[PDB]
């Protein structure tokens, strides 16, 4: 079996070197961050956070739909994208909350922020929401790290799947061979790909080696309690008891078809309270296969938060 092209995405297609021209730069601590800012309307800020495999570029048909009513901003994470590289060679999640959270202190930001995560992206700004309370204005989420995975909650195989991420196995899969990026990510969209926009993924992994280094590091943080890295497991404790009891934080949880790690994720986000609920027909890249269905979502979700604050 093969995936197919939509005919009518080749139309209006953003190459990576048109996206990355688009982009600016901002030193950040010993590195620096590439991002894409639309700036206007600034009294708002909404933050959009990519996950493992991807970049801003996974956001660039979903913003339009968010620059008329806030300003919009999207980095790509530290070592990943167009940003650069981290000091130590390391990209665990709170290598790239250290460098996450300097460069948030650059961006002239308002008190209150939007925030709007996808996979690893919203573990990041659920653990900044926890330790910023008083800054978090909404959360949009999906395909979220939203709670730990207790022993008694693993689904069949969880425990195959992360001892092969984390063996020297699953060390050459992603450095030597790519898998997130040549394998993960367009076995998660609907759709193929233009050469282009797979190339935009592929180019800052294109070289083999430690280079890949951050799509191997991504899961090997996974809060599977069993194994799993103790800090990451009481960070992900922690914002989500946090999440469970935040009544006053208006959130959306963007809902995709029932996967391998999907199912997990569903039943914890519905835990949250004031949670409003869509769905897409897509799989883990949504953002590929409906971005403007996304786009008009969140809009109408901002709209309403802001309306009425
Ligand atoms: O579906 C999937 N993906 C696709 C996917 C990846 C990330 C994501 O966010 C959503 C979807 N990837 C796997 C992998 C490899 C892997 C990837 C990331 C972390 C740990 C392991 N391994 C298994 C598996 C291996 C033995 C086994 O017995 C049962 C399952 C399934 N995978």
């Amino acid at each position: 079996t093969s995936k197919v092209y939509d005919p009518e995405q080749r139309k209006r297609m953003i190459t990576g070197p048109q996206w990355w021209a688009r982009c600016k730069q901002m030193n950040v601590l010993d590195s620096f961050i590439n991002y894409y800012d639309s700036e206007k309307h600034a009294e708002n800020a909404v933050i959009f956070l990519h996950g493992n495999a991807t970049s801003s570029y996974l956001w660039r048909h979903v913003v339009p739909h968010i620059e008329p009513v806030a300003r919009c901003i999207i980095p790509d994470l530290i070592g990943m994208g167009k940003s650069g590289k981290s000091g130590n060679g390391s990209y665990r999640l709170l290598d790239h909350y250290k460098y996450l959270t300097a460069w948030f202190e650059l961006l002239n930001l308002p008190k209150k922020i939007i925030f709007v995560g996808h996979d690893w992206g919203a573990a990041l700004a659920f653990h900044y929401a926890y330790e910023h309370q008083d800054r978090i204005k909404a959360i949009v989420h999906m395909e979220s790290v939203v709670d730990v995975i207790e022993s008694w909650d693993e689904w069949p195989d969880i425990e195959e799947a992360i001892a092969l991420i984390k063996s020297e196995e699953g060390e050459k899969m992603v450095l030597e061979n790519n898998f997130f990026v040549e394998t993960v990510l367009p076995s998660k969209i609907m759709r193929k790909l233009e050469p282009e926009e797979f190339a935009a993924y592929l180019e800052p992994f294109k070289e083999k080696g430690e280079v890949r280094r951050p799509t191997l590091s991504w899961p090997r943080e996974i809060p599977l309690v069993k194994g799993g890295k103790p800090d990451v497991v009481q960070i992900v404790r922690n914002y989500n008891a946090y999440l469970r009891a935040s009544d006053d934080l208006p959130k959306l949880f963007i809902e995709s078809d029932p996967g391998f790690f999907s199912n997990a994720i569903v039943e914890g986000a519905k835990k949250f309270p004031n949670t409003e609920f869509v769905k897409v027909k897509g799989l883990h890249f949504l953002q590929e296969d409906a971005p403007d269905e996304m786009g008009k979502y969140i809009k109408s979700f901002v709209e309403r938060v802001l309306k009425n604050e």
